[PDB]
């Protein structure tokens, strides 16, 4: 059977790995030959694999709990634990972090490049909301041990001149990166170890590259206290859920990829993409591609 | 022609009129017999009608510019203007506010409830982001003149004890309501005037009511002298883009509605909704419906 794709431009699609920032370009990079991401992972048969969702914006904000302490050496990095409502009992067969939570990489061992939970605040002590939400720096684990630097687990630290209220719950809305955060450091994601069924690290077919649905992330700095040196960057994804939603009506034939026509202006320039059942859409043999264009189905091809 | 609906629960659907907040329940209220909203308006034949979009999360954040002034009477209500990237020249045939911007109502001439735009910050004077993004209160116009107090246009006011940098861009991410803003005040939307084709007011047929895809909006206060009166509330939407996205491969037949089966638990309880072409979900003849269920197509009925 044939596949019908609605003519929705990528500019009208959600960036699953970074909501609140629309898709600006389709990005091709020759130095990116893998994808160890946990957000934006979709499959034809398995649905939303890994830790992704079909509602990226809804599952974007999290909560954590203070741990009444600080990391060894650095007094400002108060330790804290991510709260998981989806996995209340700590089952080793289920993901530790809440579904849809951010997975931007920060580096192996770098006390110069920290993330930015642009909005973190304590509860109101009344159960109605939160209070004094402002920009703060965060990262996964403690940046000391091998198993807690890139671990994508529930332990984090928050940079704050004062001390967090012990045992009190806080909100988390990850928006921004600070320090020496380049685009390549955000493209990598923290390693996940354990038993739970996480998404594998995919690689493109031999000789082909990947379209990334890039977006521009602005800065959110502070001009007081110790200060926040946030920087502007870019974020990439595997594919938006909007494109792959249509494919579930008639799944791909057994061991068959699809040929997609990306048409920009009338019939002047029409690029060819090859979409696989594992989630990624490959091109061939990079440069940015405008988002004002629609995807059209050509035929079914063999890998 | 039949309509196949994917079994996606409403808890996995985006709330158009309030992203960053998952759908909590399906809400049906007897006193709500209309919807003058400009967000969440979709049509089977006309596409995204009014001021809505298929990417509510991407187009949620806005930018405004200062006007070097304040409202008469209240010194703290600095005046600004919402800049539209989709309508650079102020053509009266296009919507004044940028597409996808918030439309939460507040009440005409109200100095007791100022839904807070929450996150607002000045530009960094570097061209790469914004700085000191903090929680501030906002509203449309100046709450004095009938033509621009509650009229959903470019003029807004921001409450800030210190003056705003004149002629500089500011970021805004509206999230929260302050003062005595109940659920009913947020339900209504500011009136629309002009020549642009805005979404009309929808009234359900006699003897039927609506399903509202409601969600819970927390509070984000401030501990300072002036402070913020942020309160918790709920937000409702007419329709989610995920449901109407499917109904485009085969559009509805000539002047016929659809009968949808909402199946809960293990099929013990099945409710029957009526979906119309205007984009509203009729639920016959209010209480609260859980989101743990999937939609199923039954037949085509005549309104
Ligand atoms: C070397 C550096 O000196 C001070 O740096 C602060 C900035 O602090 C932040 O950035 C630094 C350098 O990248 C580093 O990543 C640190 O973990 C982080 O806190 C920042 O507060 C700016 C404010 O504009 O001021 C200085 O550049 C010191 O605070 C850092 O701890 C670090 O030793
Ligand atoms: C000092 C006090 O200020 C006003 O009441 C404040 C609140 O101010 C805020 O709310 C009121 C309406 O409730 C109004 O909308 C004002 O523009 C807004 O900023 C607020 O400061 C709270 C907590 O911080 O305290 C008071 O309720 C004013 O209404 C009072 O008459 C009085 O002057």
């Amino acid at each position: 059977p044939i596949w019908q794709i609605p003519p929705t431009p990528p500019g009208a699609m959600v960036n699953p790995r970074s909501p609140l920032t629309p898709v600006v370009d389709l990005y091709i990079n020759s130095s990116w030959t893998t994808c160890n991401h946990q957000l934006g992972r979709y499959t034809i048969d398995g649905g939303a694999i890994g830790n992704s969702t079909f509602n990226p914006s809804g599952l974007w904000t999290g909560t954590f709990t203070a741990e009444s302490g600080s990391v060894s050496g650095q007094t400002n990095w108060r330790i804290a634990m991510l709260d998981n409502p989806y996995n209340p009992t700590s089952d080793p067969t289920l993901p530790p972090v809440p579904r849809g939570f951010c997975d931007w990489g920060s580096g192996v061992k770098s006390g110069a490049r920290q993330h930015l939970v642009c909005f973190t605040g304590v509860e109101t002590d009344n159960g109605e909301g939160y209070k004094d939400v402002d920009a703060h720096m965060w990262d996964y684990g403690d940046d000391a041990t091998i198993g807690l630097d890139n671990t994508y687990q529930r332990q984090i630290y928050i940079s704050d001149p004062t001390a967090l209220d012990s045992g009190k719950r806080y909100i988390i809305i990850p928006m921004g990166a600070s320090g020496s955060a380049t685009d390549d450091t955000l493209q990598i994601s923290p390693n996940c170890y354990g038993s739970w069924d996480y998404a594998p690290t995919i690689a493109p077919p031999l000789g082909e590259q990947i379209v990334w649905f890039r977006s521009y992330l602005p800065a959110s700095s502070t001009s007081a206290s110790s200060g926040v040196n946030s920087v502007s960057a870019h974020i990439s994804s595997l594919m938006s859920p909007d494109l792959i939603r249509s494919a579930y009506v008639s799944g791909f034939p057994e061991g068959k990829a699809a040929l997609l026509d990306y048409v920009l202006y009338g019939g002047s320039v029409v690029e060819q993409f090859k979409m696989y059942r594992e989630g990624y859409l490959t091109a061939n043999a990079g440069f940015i591609i405008p988002p004002d264009g629609y995807f059209r189905f050509n035929s079914w091809v063999s890998p």
